[PDB]
């Protein structure tokens, strides 16, 4: 009865930030619209990654008053989110929504919720949509014993790829970003 | 209880671009009260089609909106589309809809619905509305298997005719609408 | 725990009008407080039938906003219809509504709801309330076969006589109004 | 969980105009706060009689509204009752009101509903609240088969007491009013 | 979903014993398959009288054993009646019946449940069935305030009268049976 | 989830007794398997006509049954009716069954259920399934308005028609069986 | 749509052993088949007294096997009362039963339920059905604060007294018994 | 999940009126937070006792308004009342509260609920909260058999102990205040 | 919270029988545990096609019971089928099993159900499981509008494939089977 | 499908005053998201604890206004309080949150909730979150029969770590404030 | 209100078979009665290894009963799994199971279920119990980006570890066994 949120997998690892997300628009219990998707974009000059699971229009709305709250707080990661965490909260209307954001830059990883909720991992490791928990699972165990072998960006394709293969809502369009 | 969801196929193929939907109002569980309806018109200068399931008054004035924003951004169907979407969702009212909305051009097709969802099919091949998973098995099938043998706005037509003869919220009197 | 909406039947046969409807109050899983009651009226100069099923107060306020829409479209059915149809729809008060309207003059019948539907029979013969669907089965059963020995009248009347004999929520207090 | 309804019965019987209601506040399931209440009130100059069931502050508020729409379309009941359904359904806060009103004249006796009805009982009673069918049903029996011998307050006094000794939720503090 | 259990009135009054019922069969929410029905029934030699309600099998099936316990314990109602209420409890498949029985003669009147009930009203009446509250109010009142005036067989009538006239499940078809 | 009930209509008229029915198998809400199927069958030596909606497996069964208790009965449908309810009933395996029975021979018609009901209409009508009200009420009608003019087979032909028409689980491969 | 338990006050004070009940038959939520009622009972030789809300048979069979266990066991209440626990339990048709058992002798009170219960009150006071706790509260007010004042016998009569003033499942036809 | 409602008892007994008040903050199924807590307090220049269980906030708000209400209609308890209980009722922010509101003076008791409900016990007593059914009985019981013995604010202190007693939710931190 | 039945699509086309099936094991809302699963097999001498969805151990018990009543009957797919619904009924066991059975020879297509079906598709194409109305809309539509191009074996294959695409629970793992 | 309420435990002993609290944020059912939290903070110059389970934002926010009502008061933590539930109350956005929150400074304990209530453990402990009882029934334990053995600091330690252990919502990354 | 199933992960690697599992007991949404617990077992002489999730009875009951039909299917994995299949299937007593059973020896790994599944992975890993997801996300992981540097047992170990830290219903009391 409703479109299923896509997953998102971010990760730090070894200087590197990458992130990526599959792309399966899942409308109802098992209905497929389509797949090759892009909920995974880079904000504030290529120096963020932000991903929001779910609805484009969402997406758009707080990839935006995220990327004025940074300049507003001068690319405080940490500042501009728990901001957004603070209108999200109020809005009540995008309060309503289920999906979460994950934004990072060169130095954090953060995720923010519509209940005002704003968490660091302090693993280096963040998941989010349908999915994210088995790509979450996917990522901590190839970082921790293969991470020295593996980059954050094959990392985050490997875990997104492991999602897709368990979760019937997650598929093999993997779409990757990465900061330098 | 409520109104069924008219059935509405909508797909590109070999530049031609053709919309079907059936016309099949049928309130409740299983009583119709007519045929022949039309939920399936043509926007800005004959140069869009627009096909909303069910409610005619929420059909018109989804309509609407979508022109209005077409000219506000100049026939870019993507931005009217995703502006469309925003206000969608914060209308709260329209908000509620549980129909979703079909915008296709000369160039590209596309979904809209009240949850801000604004959806491009790689496909090629949009359906919605009660039924419109079988339009939809139907038309990917006949398009992968047969599209050089029939055109779009044939497809489009066996599309939904196949979707009517499995569904029983899905009849015969067929309304087809194409831009050349 | 709620009243029962009273059973409305219209239909247009050899260039004659007809609009029944029974009168029986029930309150509740089967009280019933009344009888002969009158939601069948005539508007427009008597030029037209409408007729709402339940709430006098409703049923008034809606025959009222219908006729106001029929001057300001010049008797033209259909826009008053579909006007009235949108605002019941942001009415948000009257949006509520269960209960549905049947609008006929002597050119077309027409269904008009609280959800923004207004659909027109291409059968000739419309039917709403409790025990509506059977007498639309009467209706139509009688209209295709013994049409040509039966007025509009007369099966109006046919048709709800049936329903009040097999609906608990639909009695014999038939009233039956036409335009010439 | 909540207050249950009291029981009134209303009936015009050979020019006499009678209503009687029981009194017992019972919260709950089975909890009994008090007795002899009163929600049976004279309005208009002890012109007509008014009997709501239940909340005596809802009692008041629609007592004053229709006390003002009777002046307001001189004590014209019929008008006034049609009026106070309009404005009932549009509150919004009390269209919320379960209970119902019972409001009757020298001339005629008339139901209102927060759904918007108006109901005149071609049978010359009403009943209405926790009991009020066992009432109605006493009260149209000893009319049909003993009028000639009890009058109107009579009636209504064993309506009520009949309702009393059947409805756990009536009581046999009658309170009776009545027209001369 | 179900048959809807028909009216059953039996009343005692001076030295007359009557039981009257209606004849109306509804399956489900409104549907009605059929009138003049015949429930009530004469046992022992029409020196006893049975009415259950609904199912003409089950109807049978109890009618039997208590015509069978009646002679086991030689005429004895209330002997017969608490044994059989015995059985029907044990049963485990009549012990789901939610119908009740009700069984009189020259002496006393009873009632008798699946859940082992044996009421004897020390009213002198009883009632069961869709609309048989409404009955029992009627009755009571009509003893009450009109005894001297009617008999038995004419109040039981009018019980059943009254009911059928309120209750959307009891018709006029009555059927009135008595022992001199 | 489940398989709807196919619609039978049964009639007696001027003599003769037909019995129709519609072929259409759904599975779900809405998925149809097939069409072209058959329920209604003769029984007895071609003396009485069975009809029974859903399981082809289920309607052996029962027809069996009645076969048997027919010749035990020595051809009394009354009797056999009776006795096939009481077995139904106790069943449980079958007393599960929603699906109701048809049963009628040169003389009379009857209806019987699992919950051990067996009725026989006072109207010479009968009908069941999904769709049979619509069936029941068409049938009423033309027998009423249009008996004289049309035969029982013809009007068990239009009845199925006008349900198949209405009924989204109503087709109009109709098969009608009937006894000299 | 079942009939409420009477209400048991059972009170041991200053060696004397009363137990009182109210009679009041209510099925369904408010319909009231009778009054005086004898649910309370003297067993083993008037050596005993049980009561047992709810059902005649029921309360038949209990008091019954409780009578058994009492000289199966010689007069041990409590063995007889443990036992009868477990075959309550085991019956798994009794297990059912929702009432609860009373038993009490010249030395001690005990609660007995079919889920294998056996409490006993170390207050000297017991209370079941519909308004026991009223009538346990009263009871236990009345022995703490008017005791040397007042009887077993007396306070027993007080507590169903203020309990039938409070729920309106329990009426003032008290029915007494105690133990010298 | 939620707090309990504290318990408030309320009696004016030989000219003197007593409002005891148990103290337990109970939060979730059975997690208690604290004890000795307090709801009833004096208004009015001590002239009037006024308990409100649970919320100190919403008791804070309703005491003032009231207070206010109070001075607005010179100390009439009766007019305060009703007024306090149309804002309680419009408020549509406290209208939520579940809890009920108790307001005394020398003369007479009155309870006040957020529907709009202002009754007075024609008993002299009146109590709330959970357990305060135990509580109204308990106190009914002793005011009726040991009046003349015990005063206002023992009946009071001793209602309350014998709520505590029997209900889980209800302790023996009773608070006593009382109006000369 | 379950396994997923598999997808499984009959056809028979031009004289060829062709039977495909997915092979997804899905356990929960969005788990799975393997693809190539093969539950579509040859069964009576290569001579019969038969696939069951879902569990091993059901498919393997049906296929025995129903090649066991193959030769009991002599290959005759009617008579063995109707058989084994008779037994799927009667098992009680099996009779709980959502999944369907699909069995076809050389000459004809059947559907079986534990409720007791036995459907033959008259359009030579029948399809069960997770997606398979996805799969009959794909099948029917290149059967009737690319038929004299594609062959049974094909189109079984494409319908498959179809199914898979849309459907979250239908893979392309495909398995056919085909009779010569 | 919503993060779980950090579990904070704050306890008085012996004129110190300790408040700990874990950090473990749980999405879903079973989800970890990360450990090492901080929603225990120090206020209105290091003279305060307070500490707000759940969502880092609305923690913030109530902080804040705390902090705030704090000095607008002149540090009463009393009325800050009472005055921080009456908006806590009427933010009807706040008002919706299920967390409480706890202040207390060097003189007293405090919790404060949404729903504006305002609590002081007679005890001297406070315990909210996911496994706030069994902290506090750890708390409490200790505090009385270990009191002079282990401070206020050490027992807060103890009481989270219990905690922790047993509930699944609860883990040892335990932060602890004291105030000296 | 129930224990949640133990979380066990089996996987073969490289010649070598190693099965891990997690030892904690969870009564009920958040309770832990103990860590360290034992459910994988070595079973026909230490050549096969089978793991049950949960109950530590039906886990002997399942061992033995697979353990019996190893012999008498001589070692062979496959049937003895179909074999137990069927009987897991017909018990209706462990039918009712939901933990489910994995059993694998030196060539093959396996998972039965009461519900008559036997599903071999084609990956070589499979998992179950609470948190089996994340287990076989991390197996799956580690498996395909780091094989062939780390061992069967080690995978095991790490693919349990990674559940036990997200899941909060594993924990880090993880017991590994593995066949040469």
């Amino acid at each position: 009865s409703s479109f299923h949120a896509t997953t998102i997998f971010a990760v730090q690892h070894k200087g590197r930030s990458a992130m990526s997300g599959d792309g399966q628009v899942t409308f109802g219990q098992a209905v497929v619209m389509k797949h090759t998707a892009r909920k995974v974009r880079k904000l504030f000059n290529g120096k963020v990654l932000a991903g929001f699971a779910g609805s484009v229009a969402d997406a758009f709305t707080l990839f935006e008053k995220f990327e004025a709250k940074l300049e507003e707080y001068n690319g405080n990661l940490k500042r501009a989110a728990v901001e957004l965490a603070k209108e999200w909260r109020s809005d009540k209307v995008l309060r309503k929504l289920e999906a979460m954001l994950i934004v990072m830059n060169q130095d954090t990883l953060l995720l923010v919720s519509g209940t005002g909720e704003v968490i660091e991992p302090d693993d280096g490791i963040l998941a989010i949509g349908s999915g994210g928990n088995y790509a979450l699972a996917a990522g901590r165990a190839l970082k921790k014993h293969a991470g020295e072998s593996m980059s954050a960006s094959e990392i985050a394709r490997a875990a997104l790829e492991t999602a897709g293969e368990i979760c019937v809502y997650t598929n093999d369009q993997i779409i990757l970003e990465e900061l330098e």
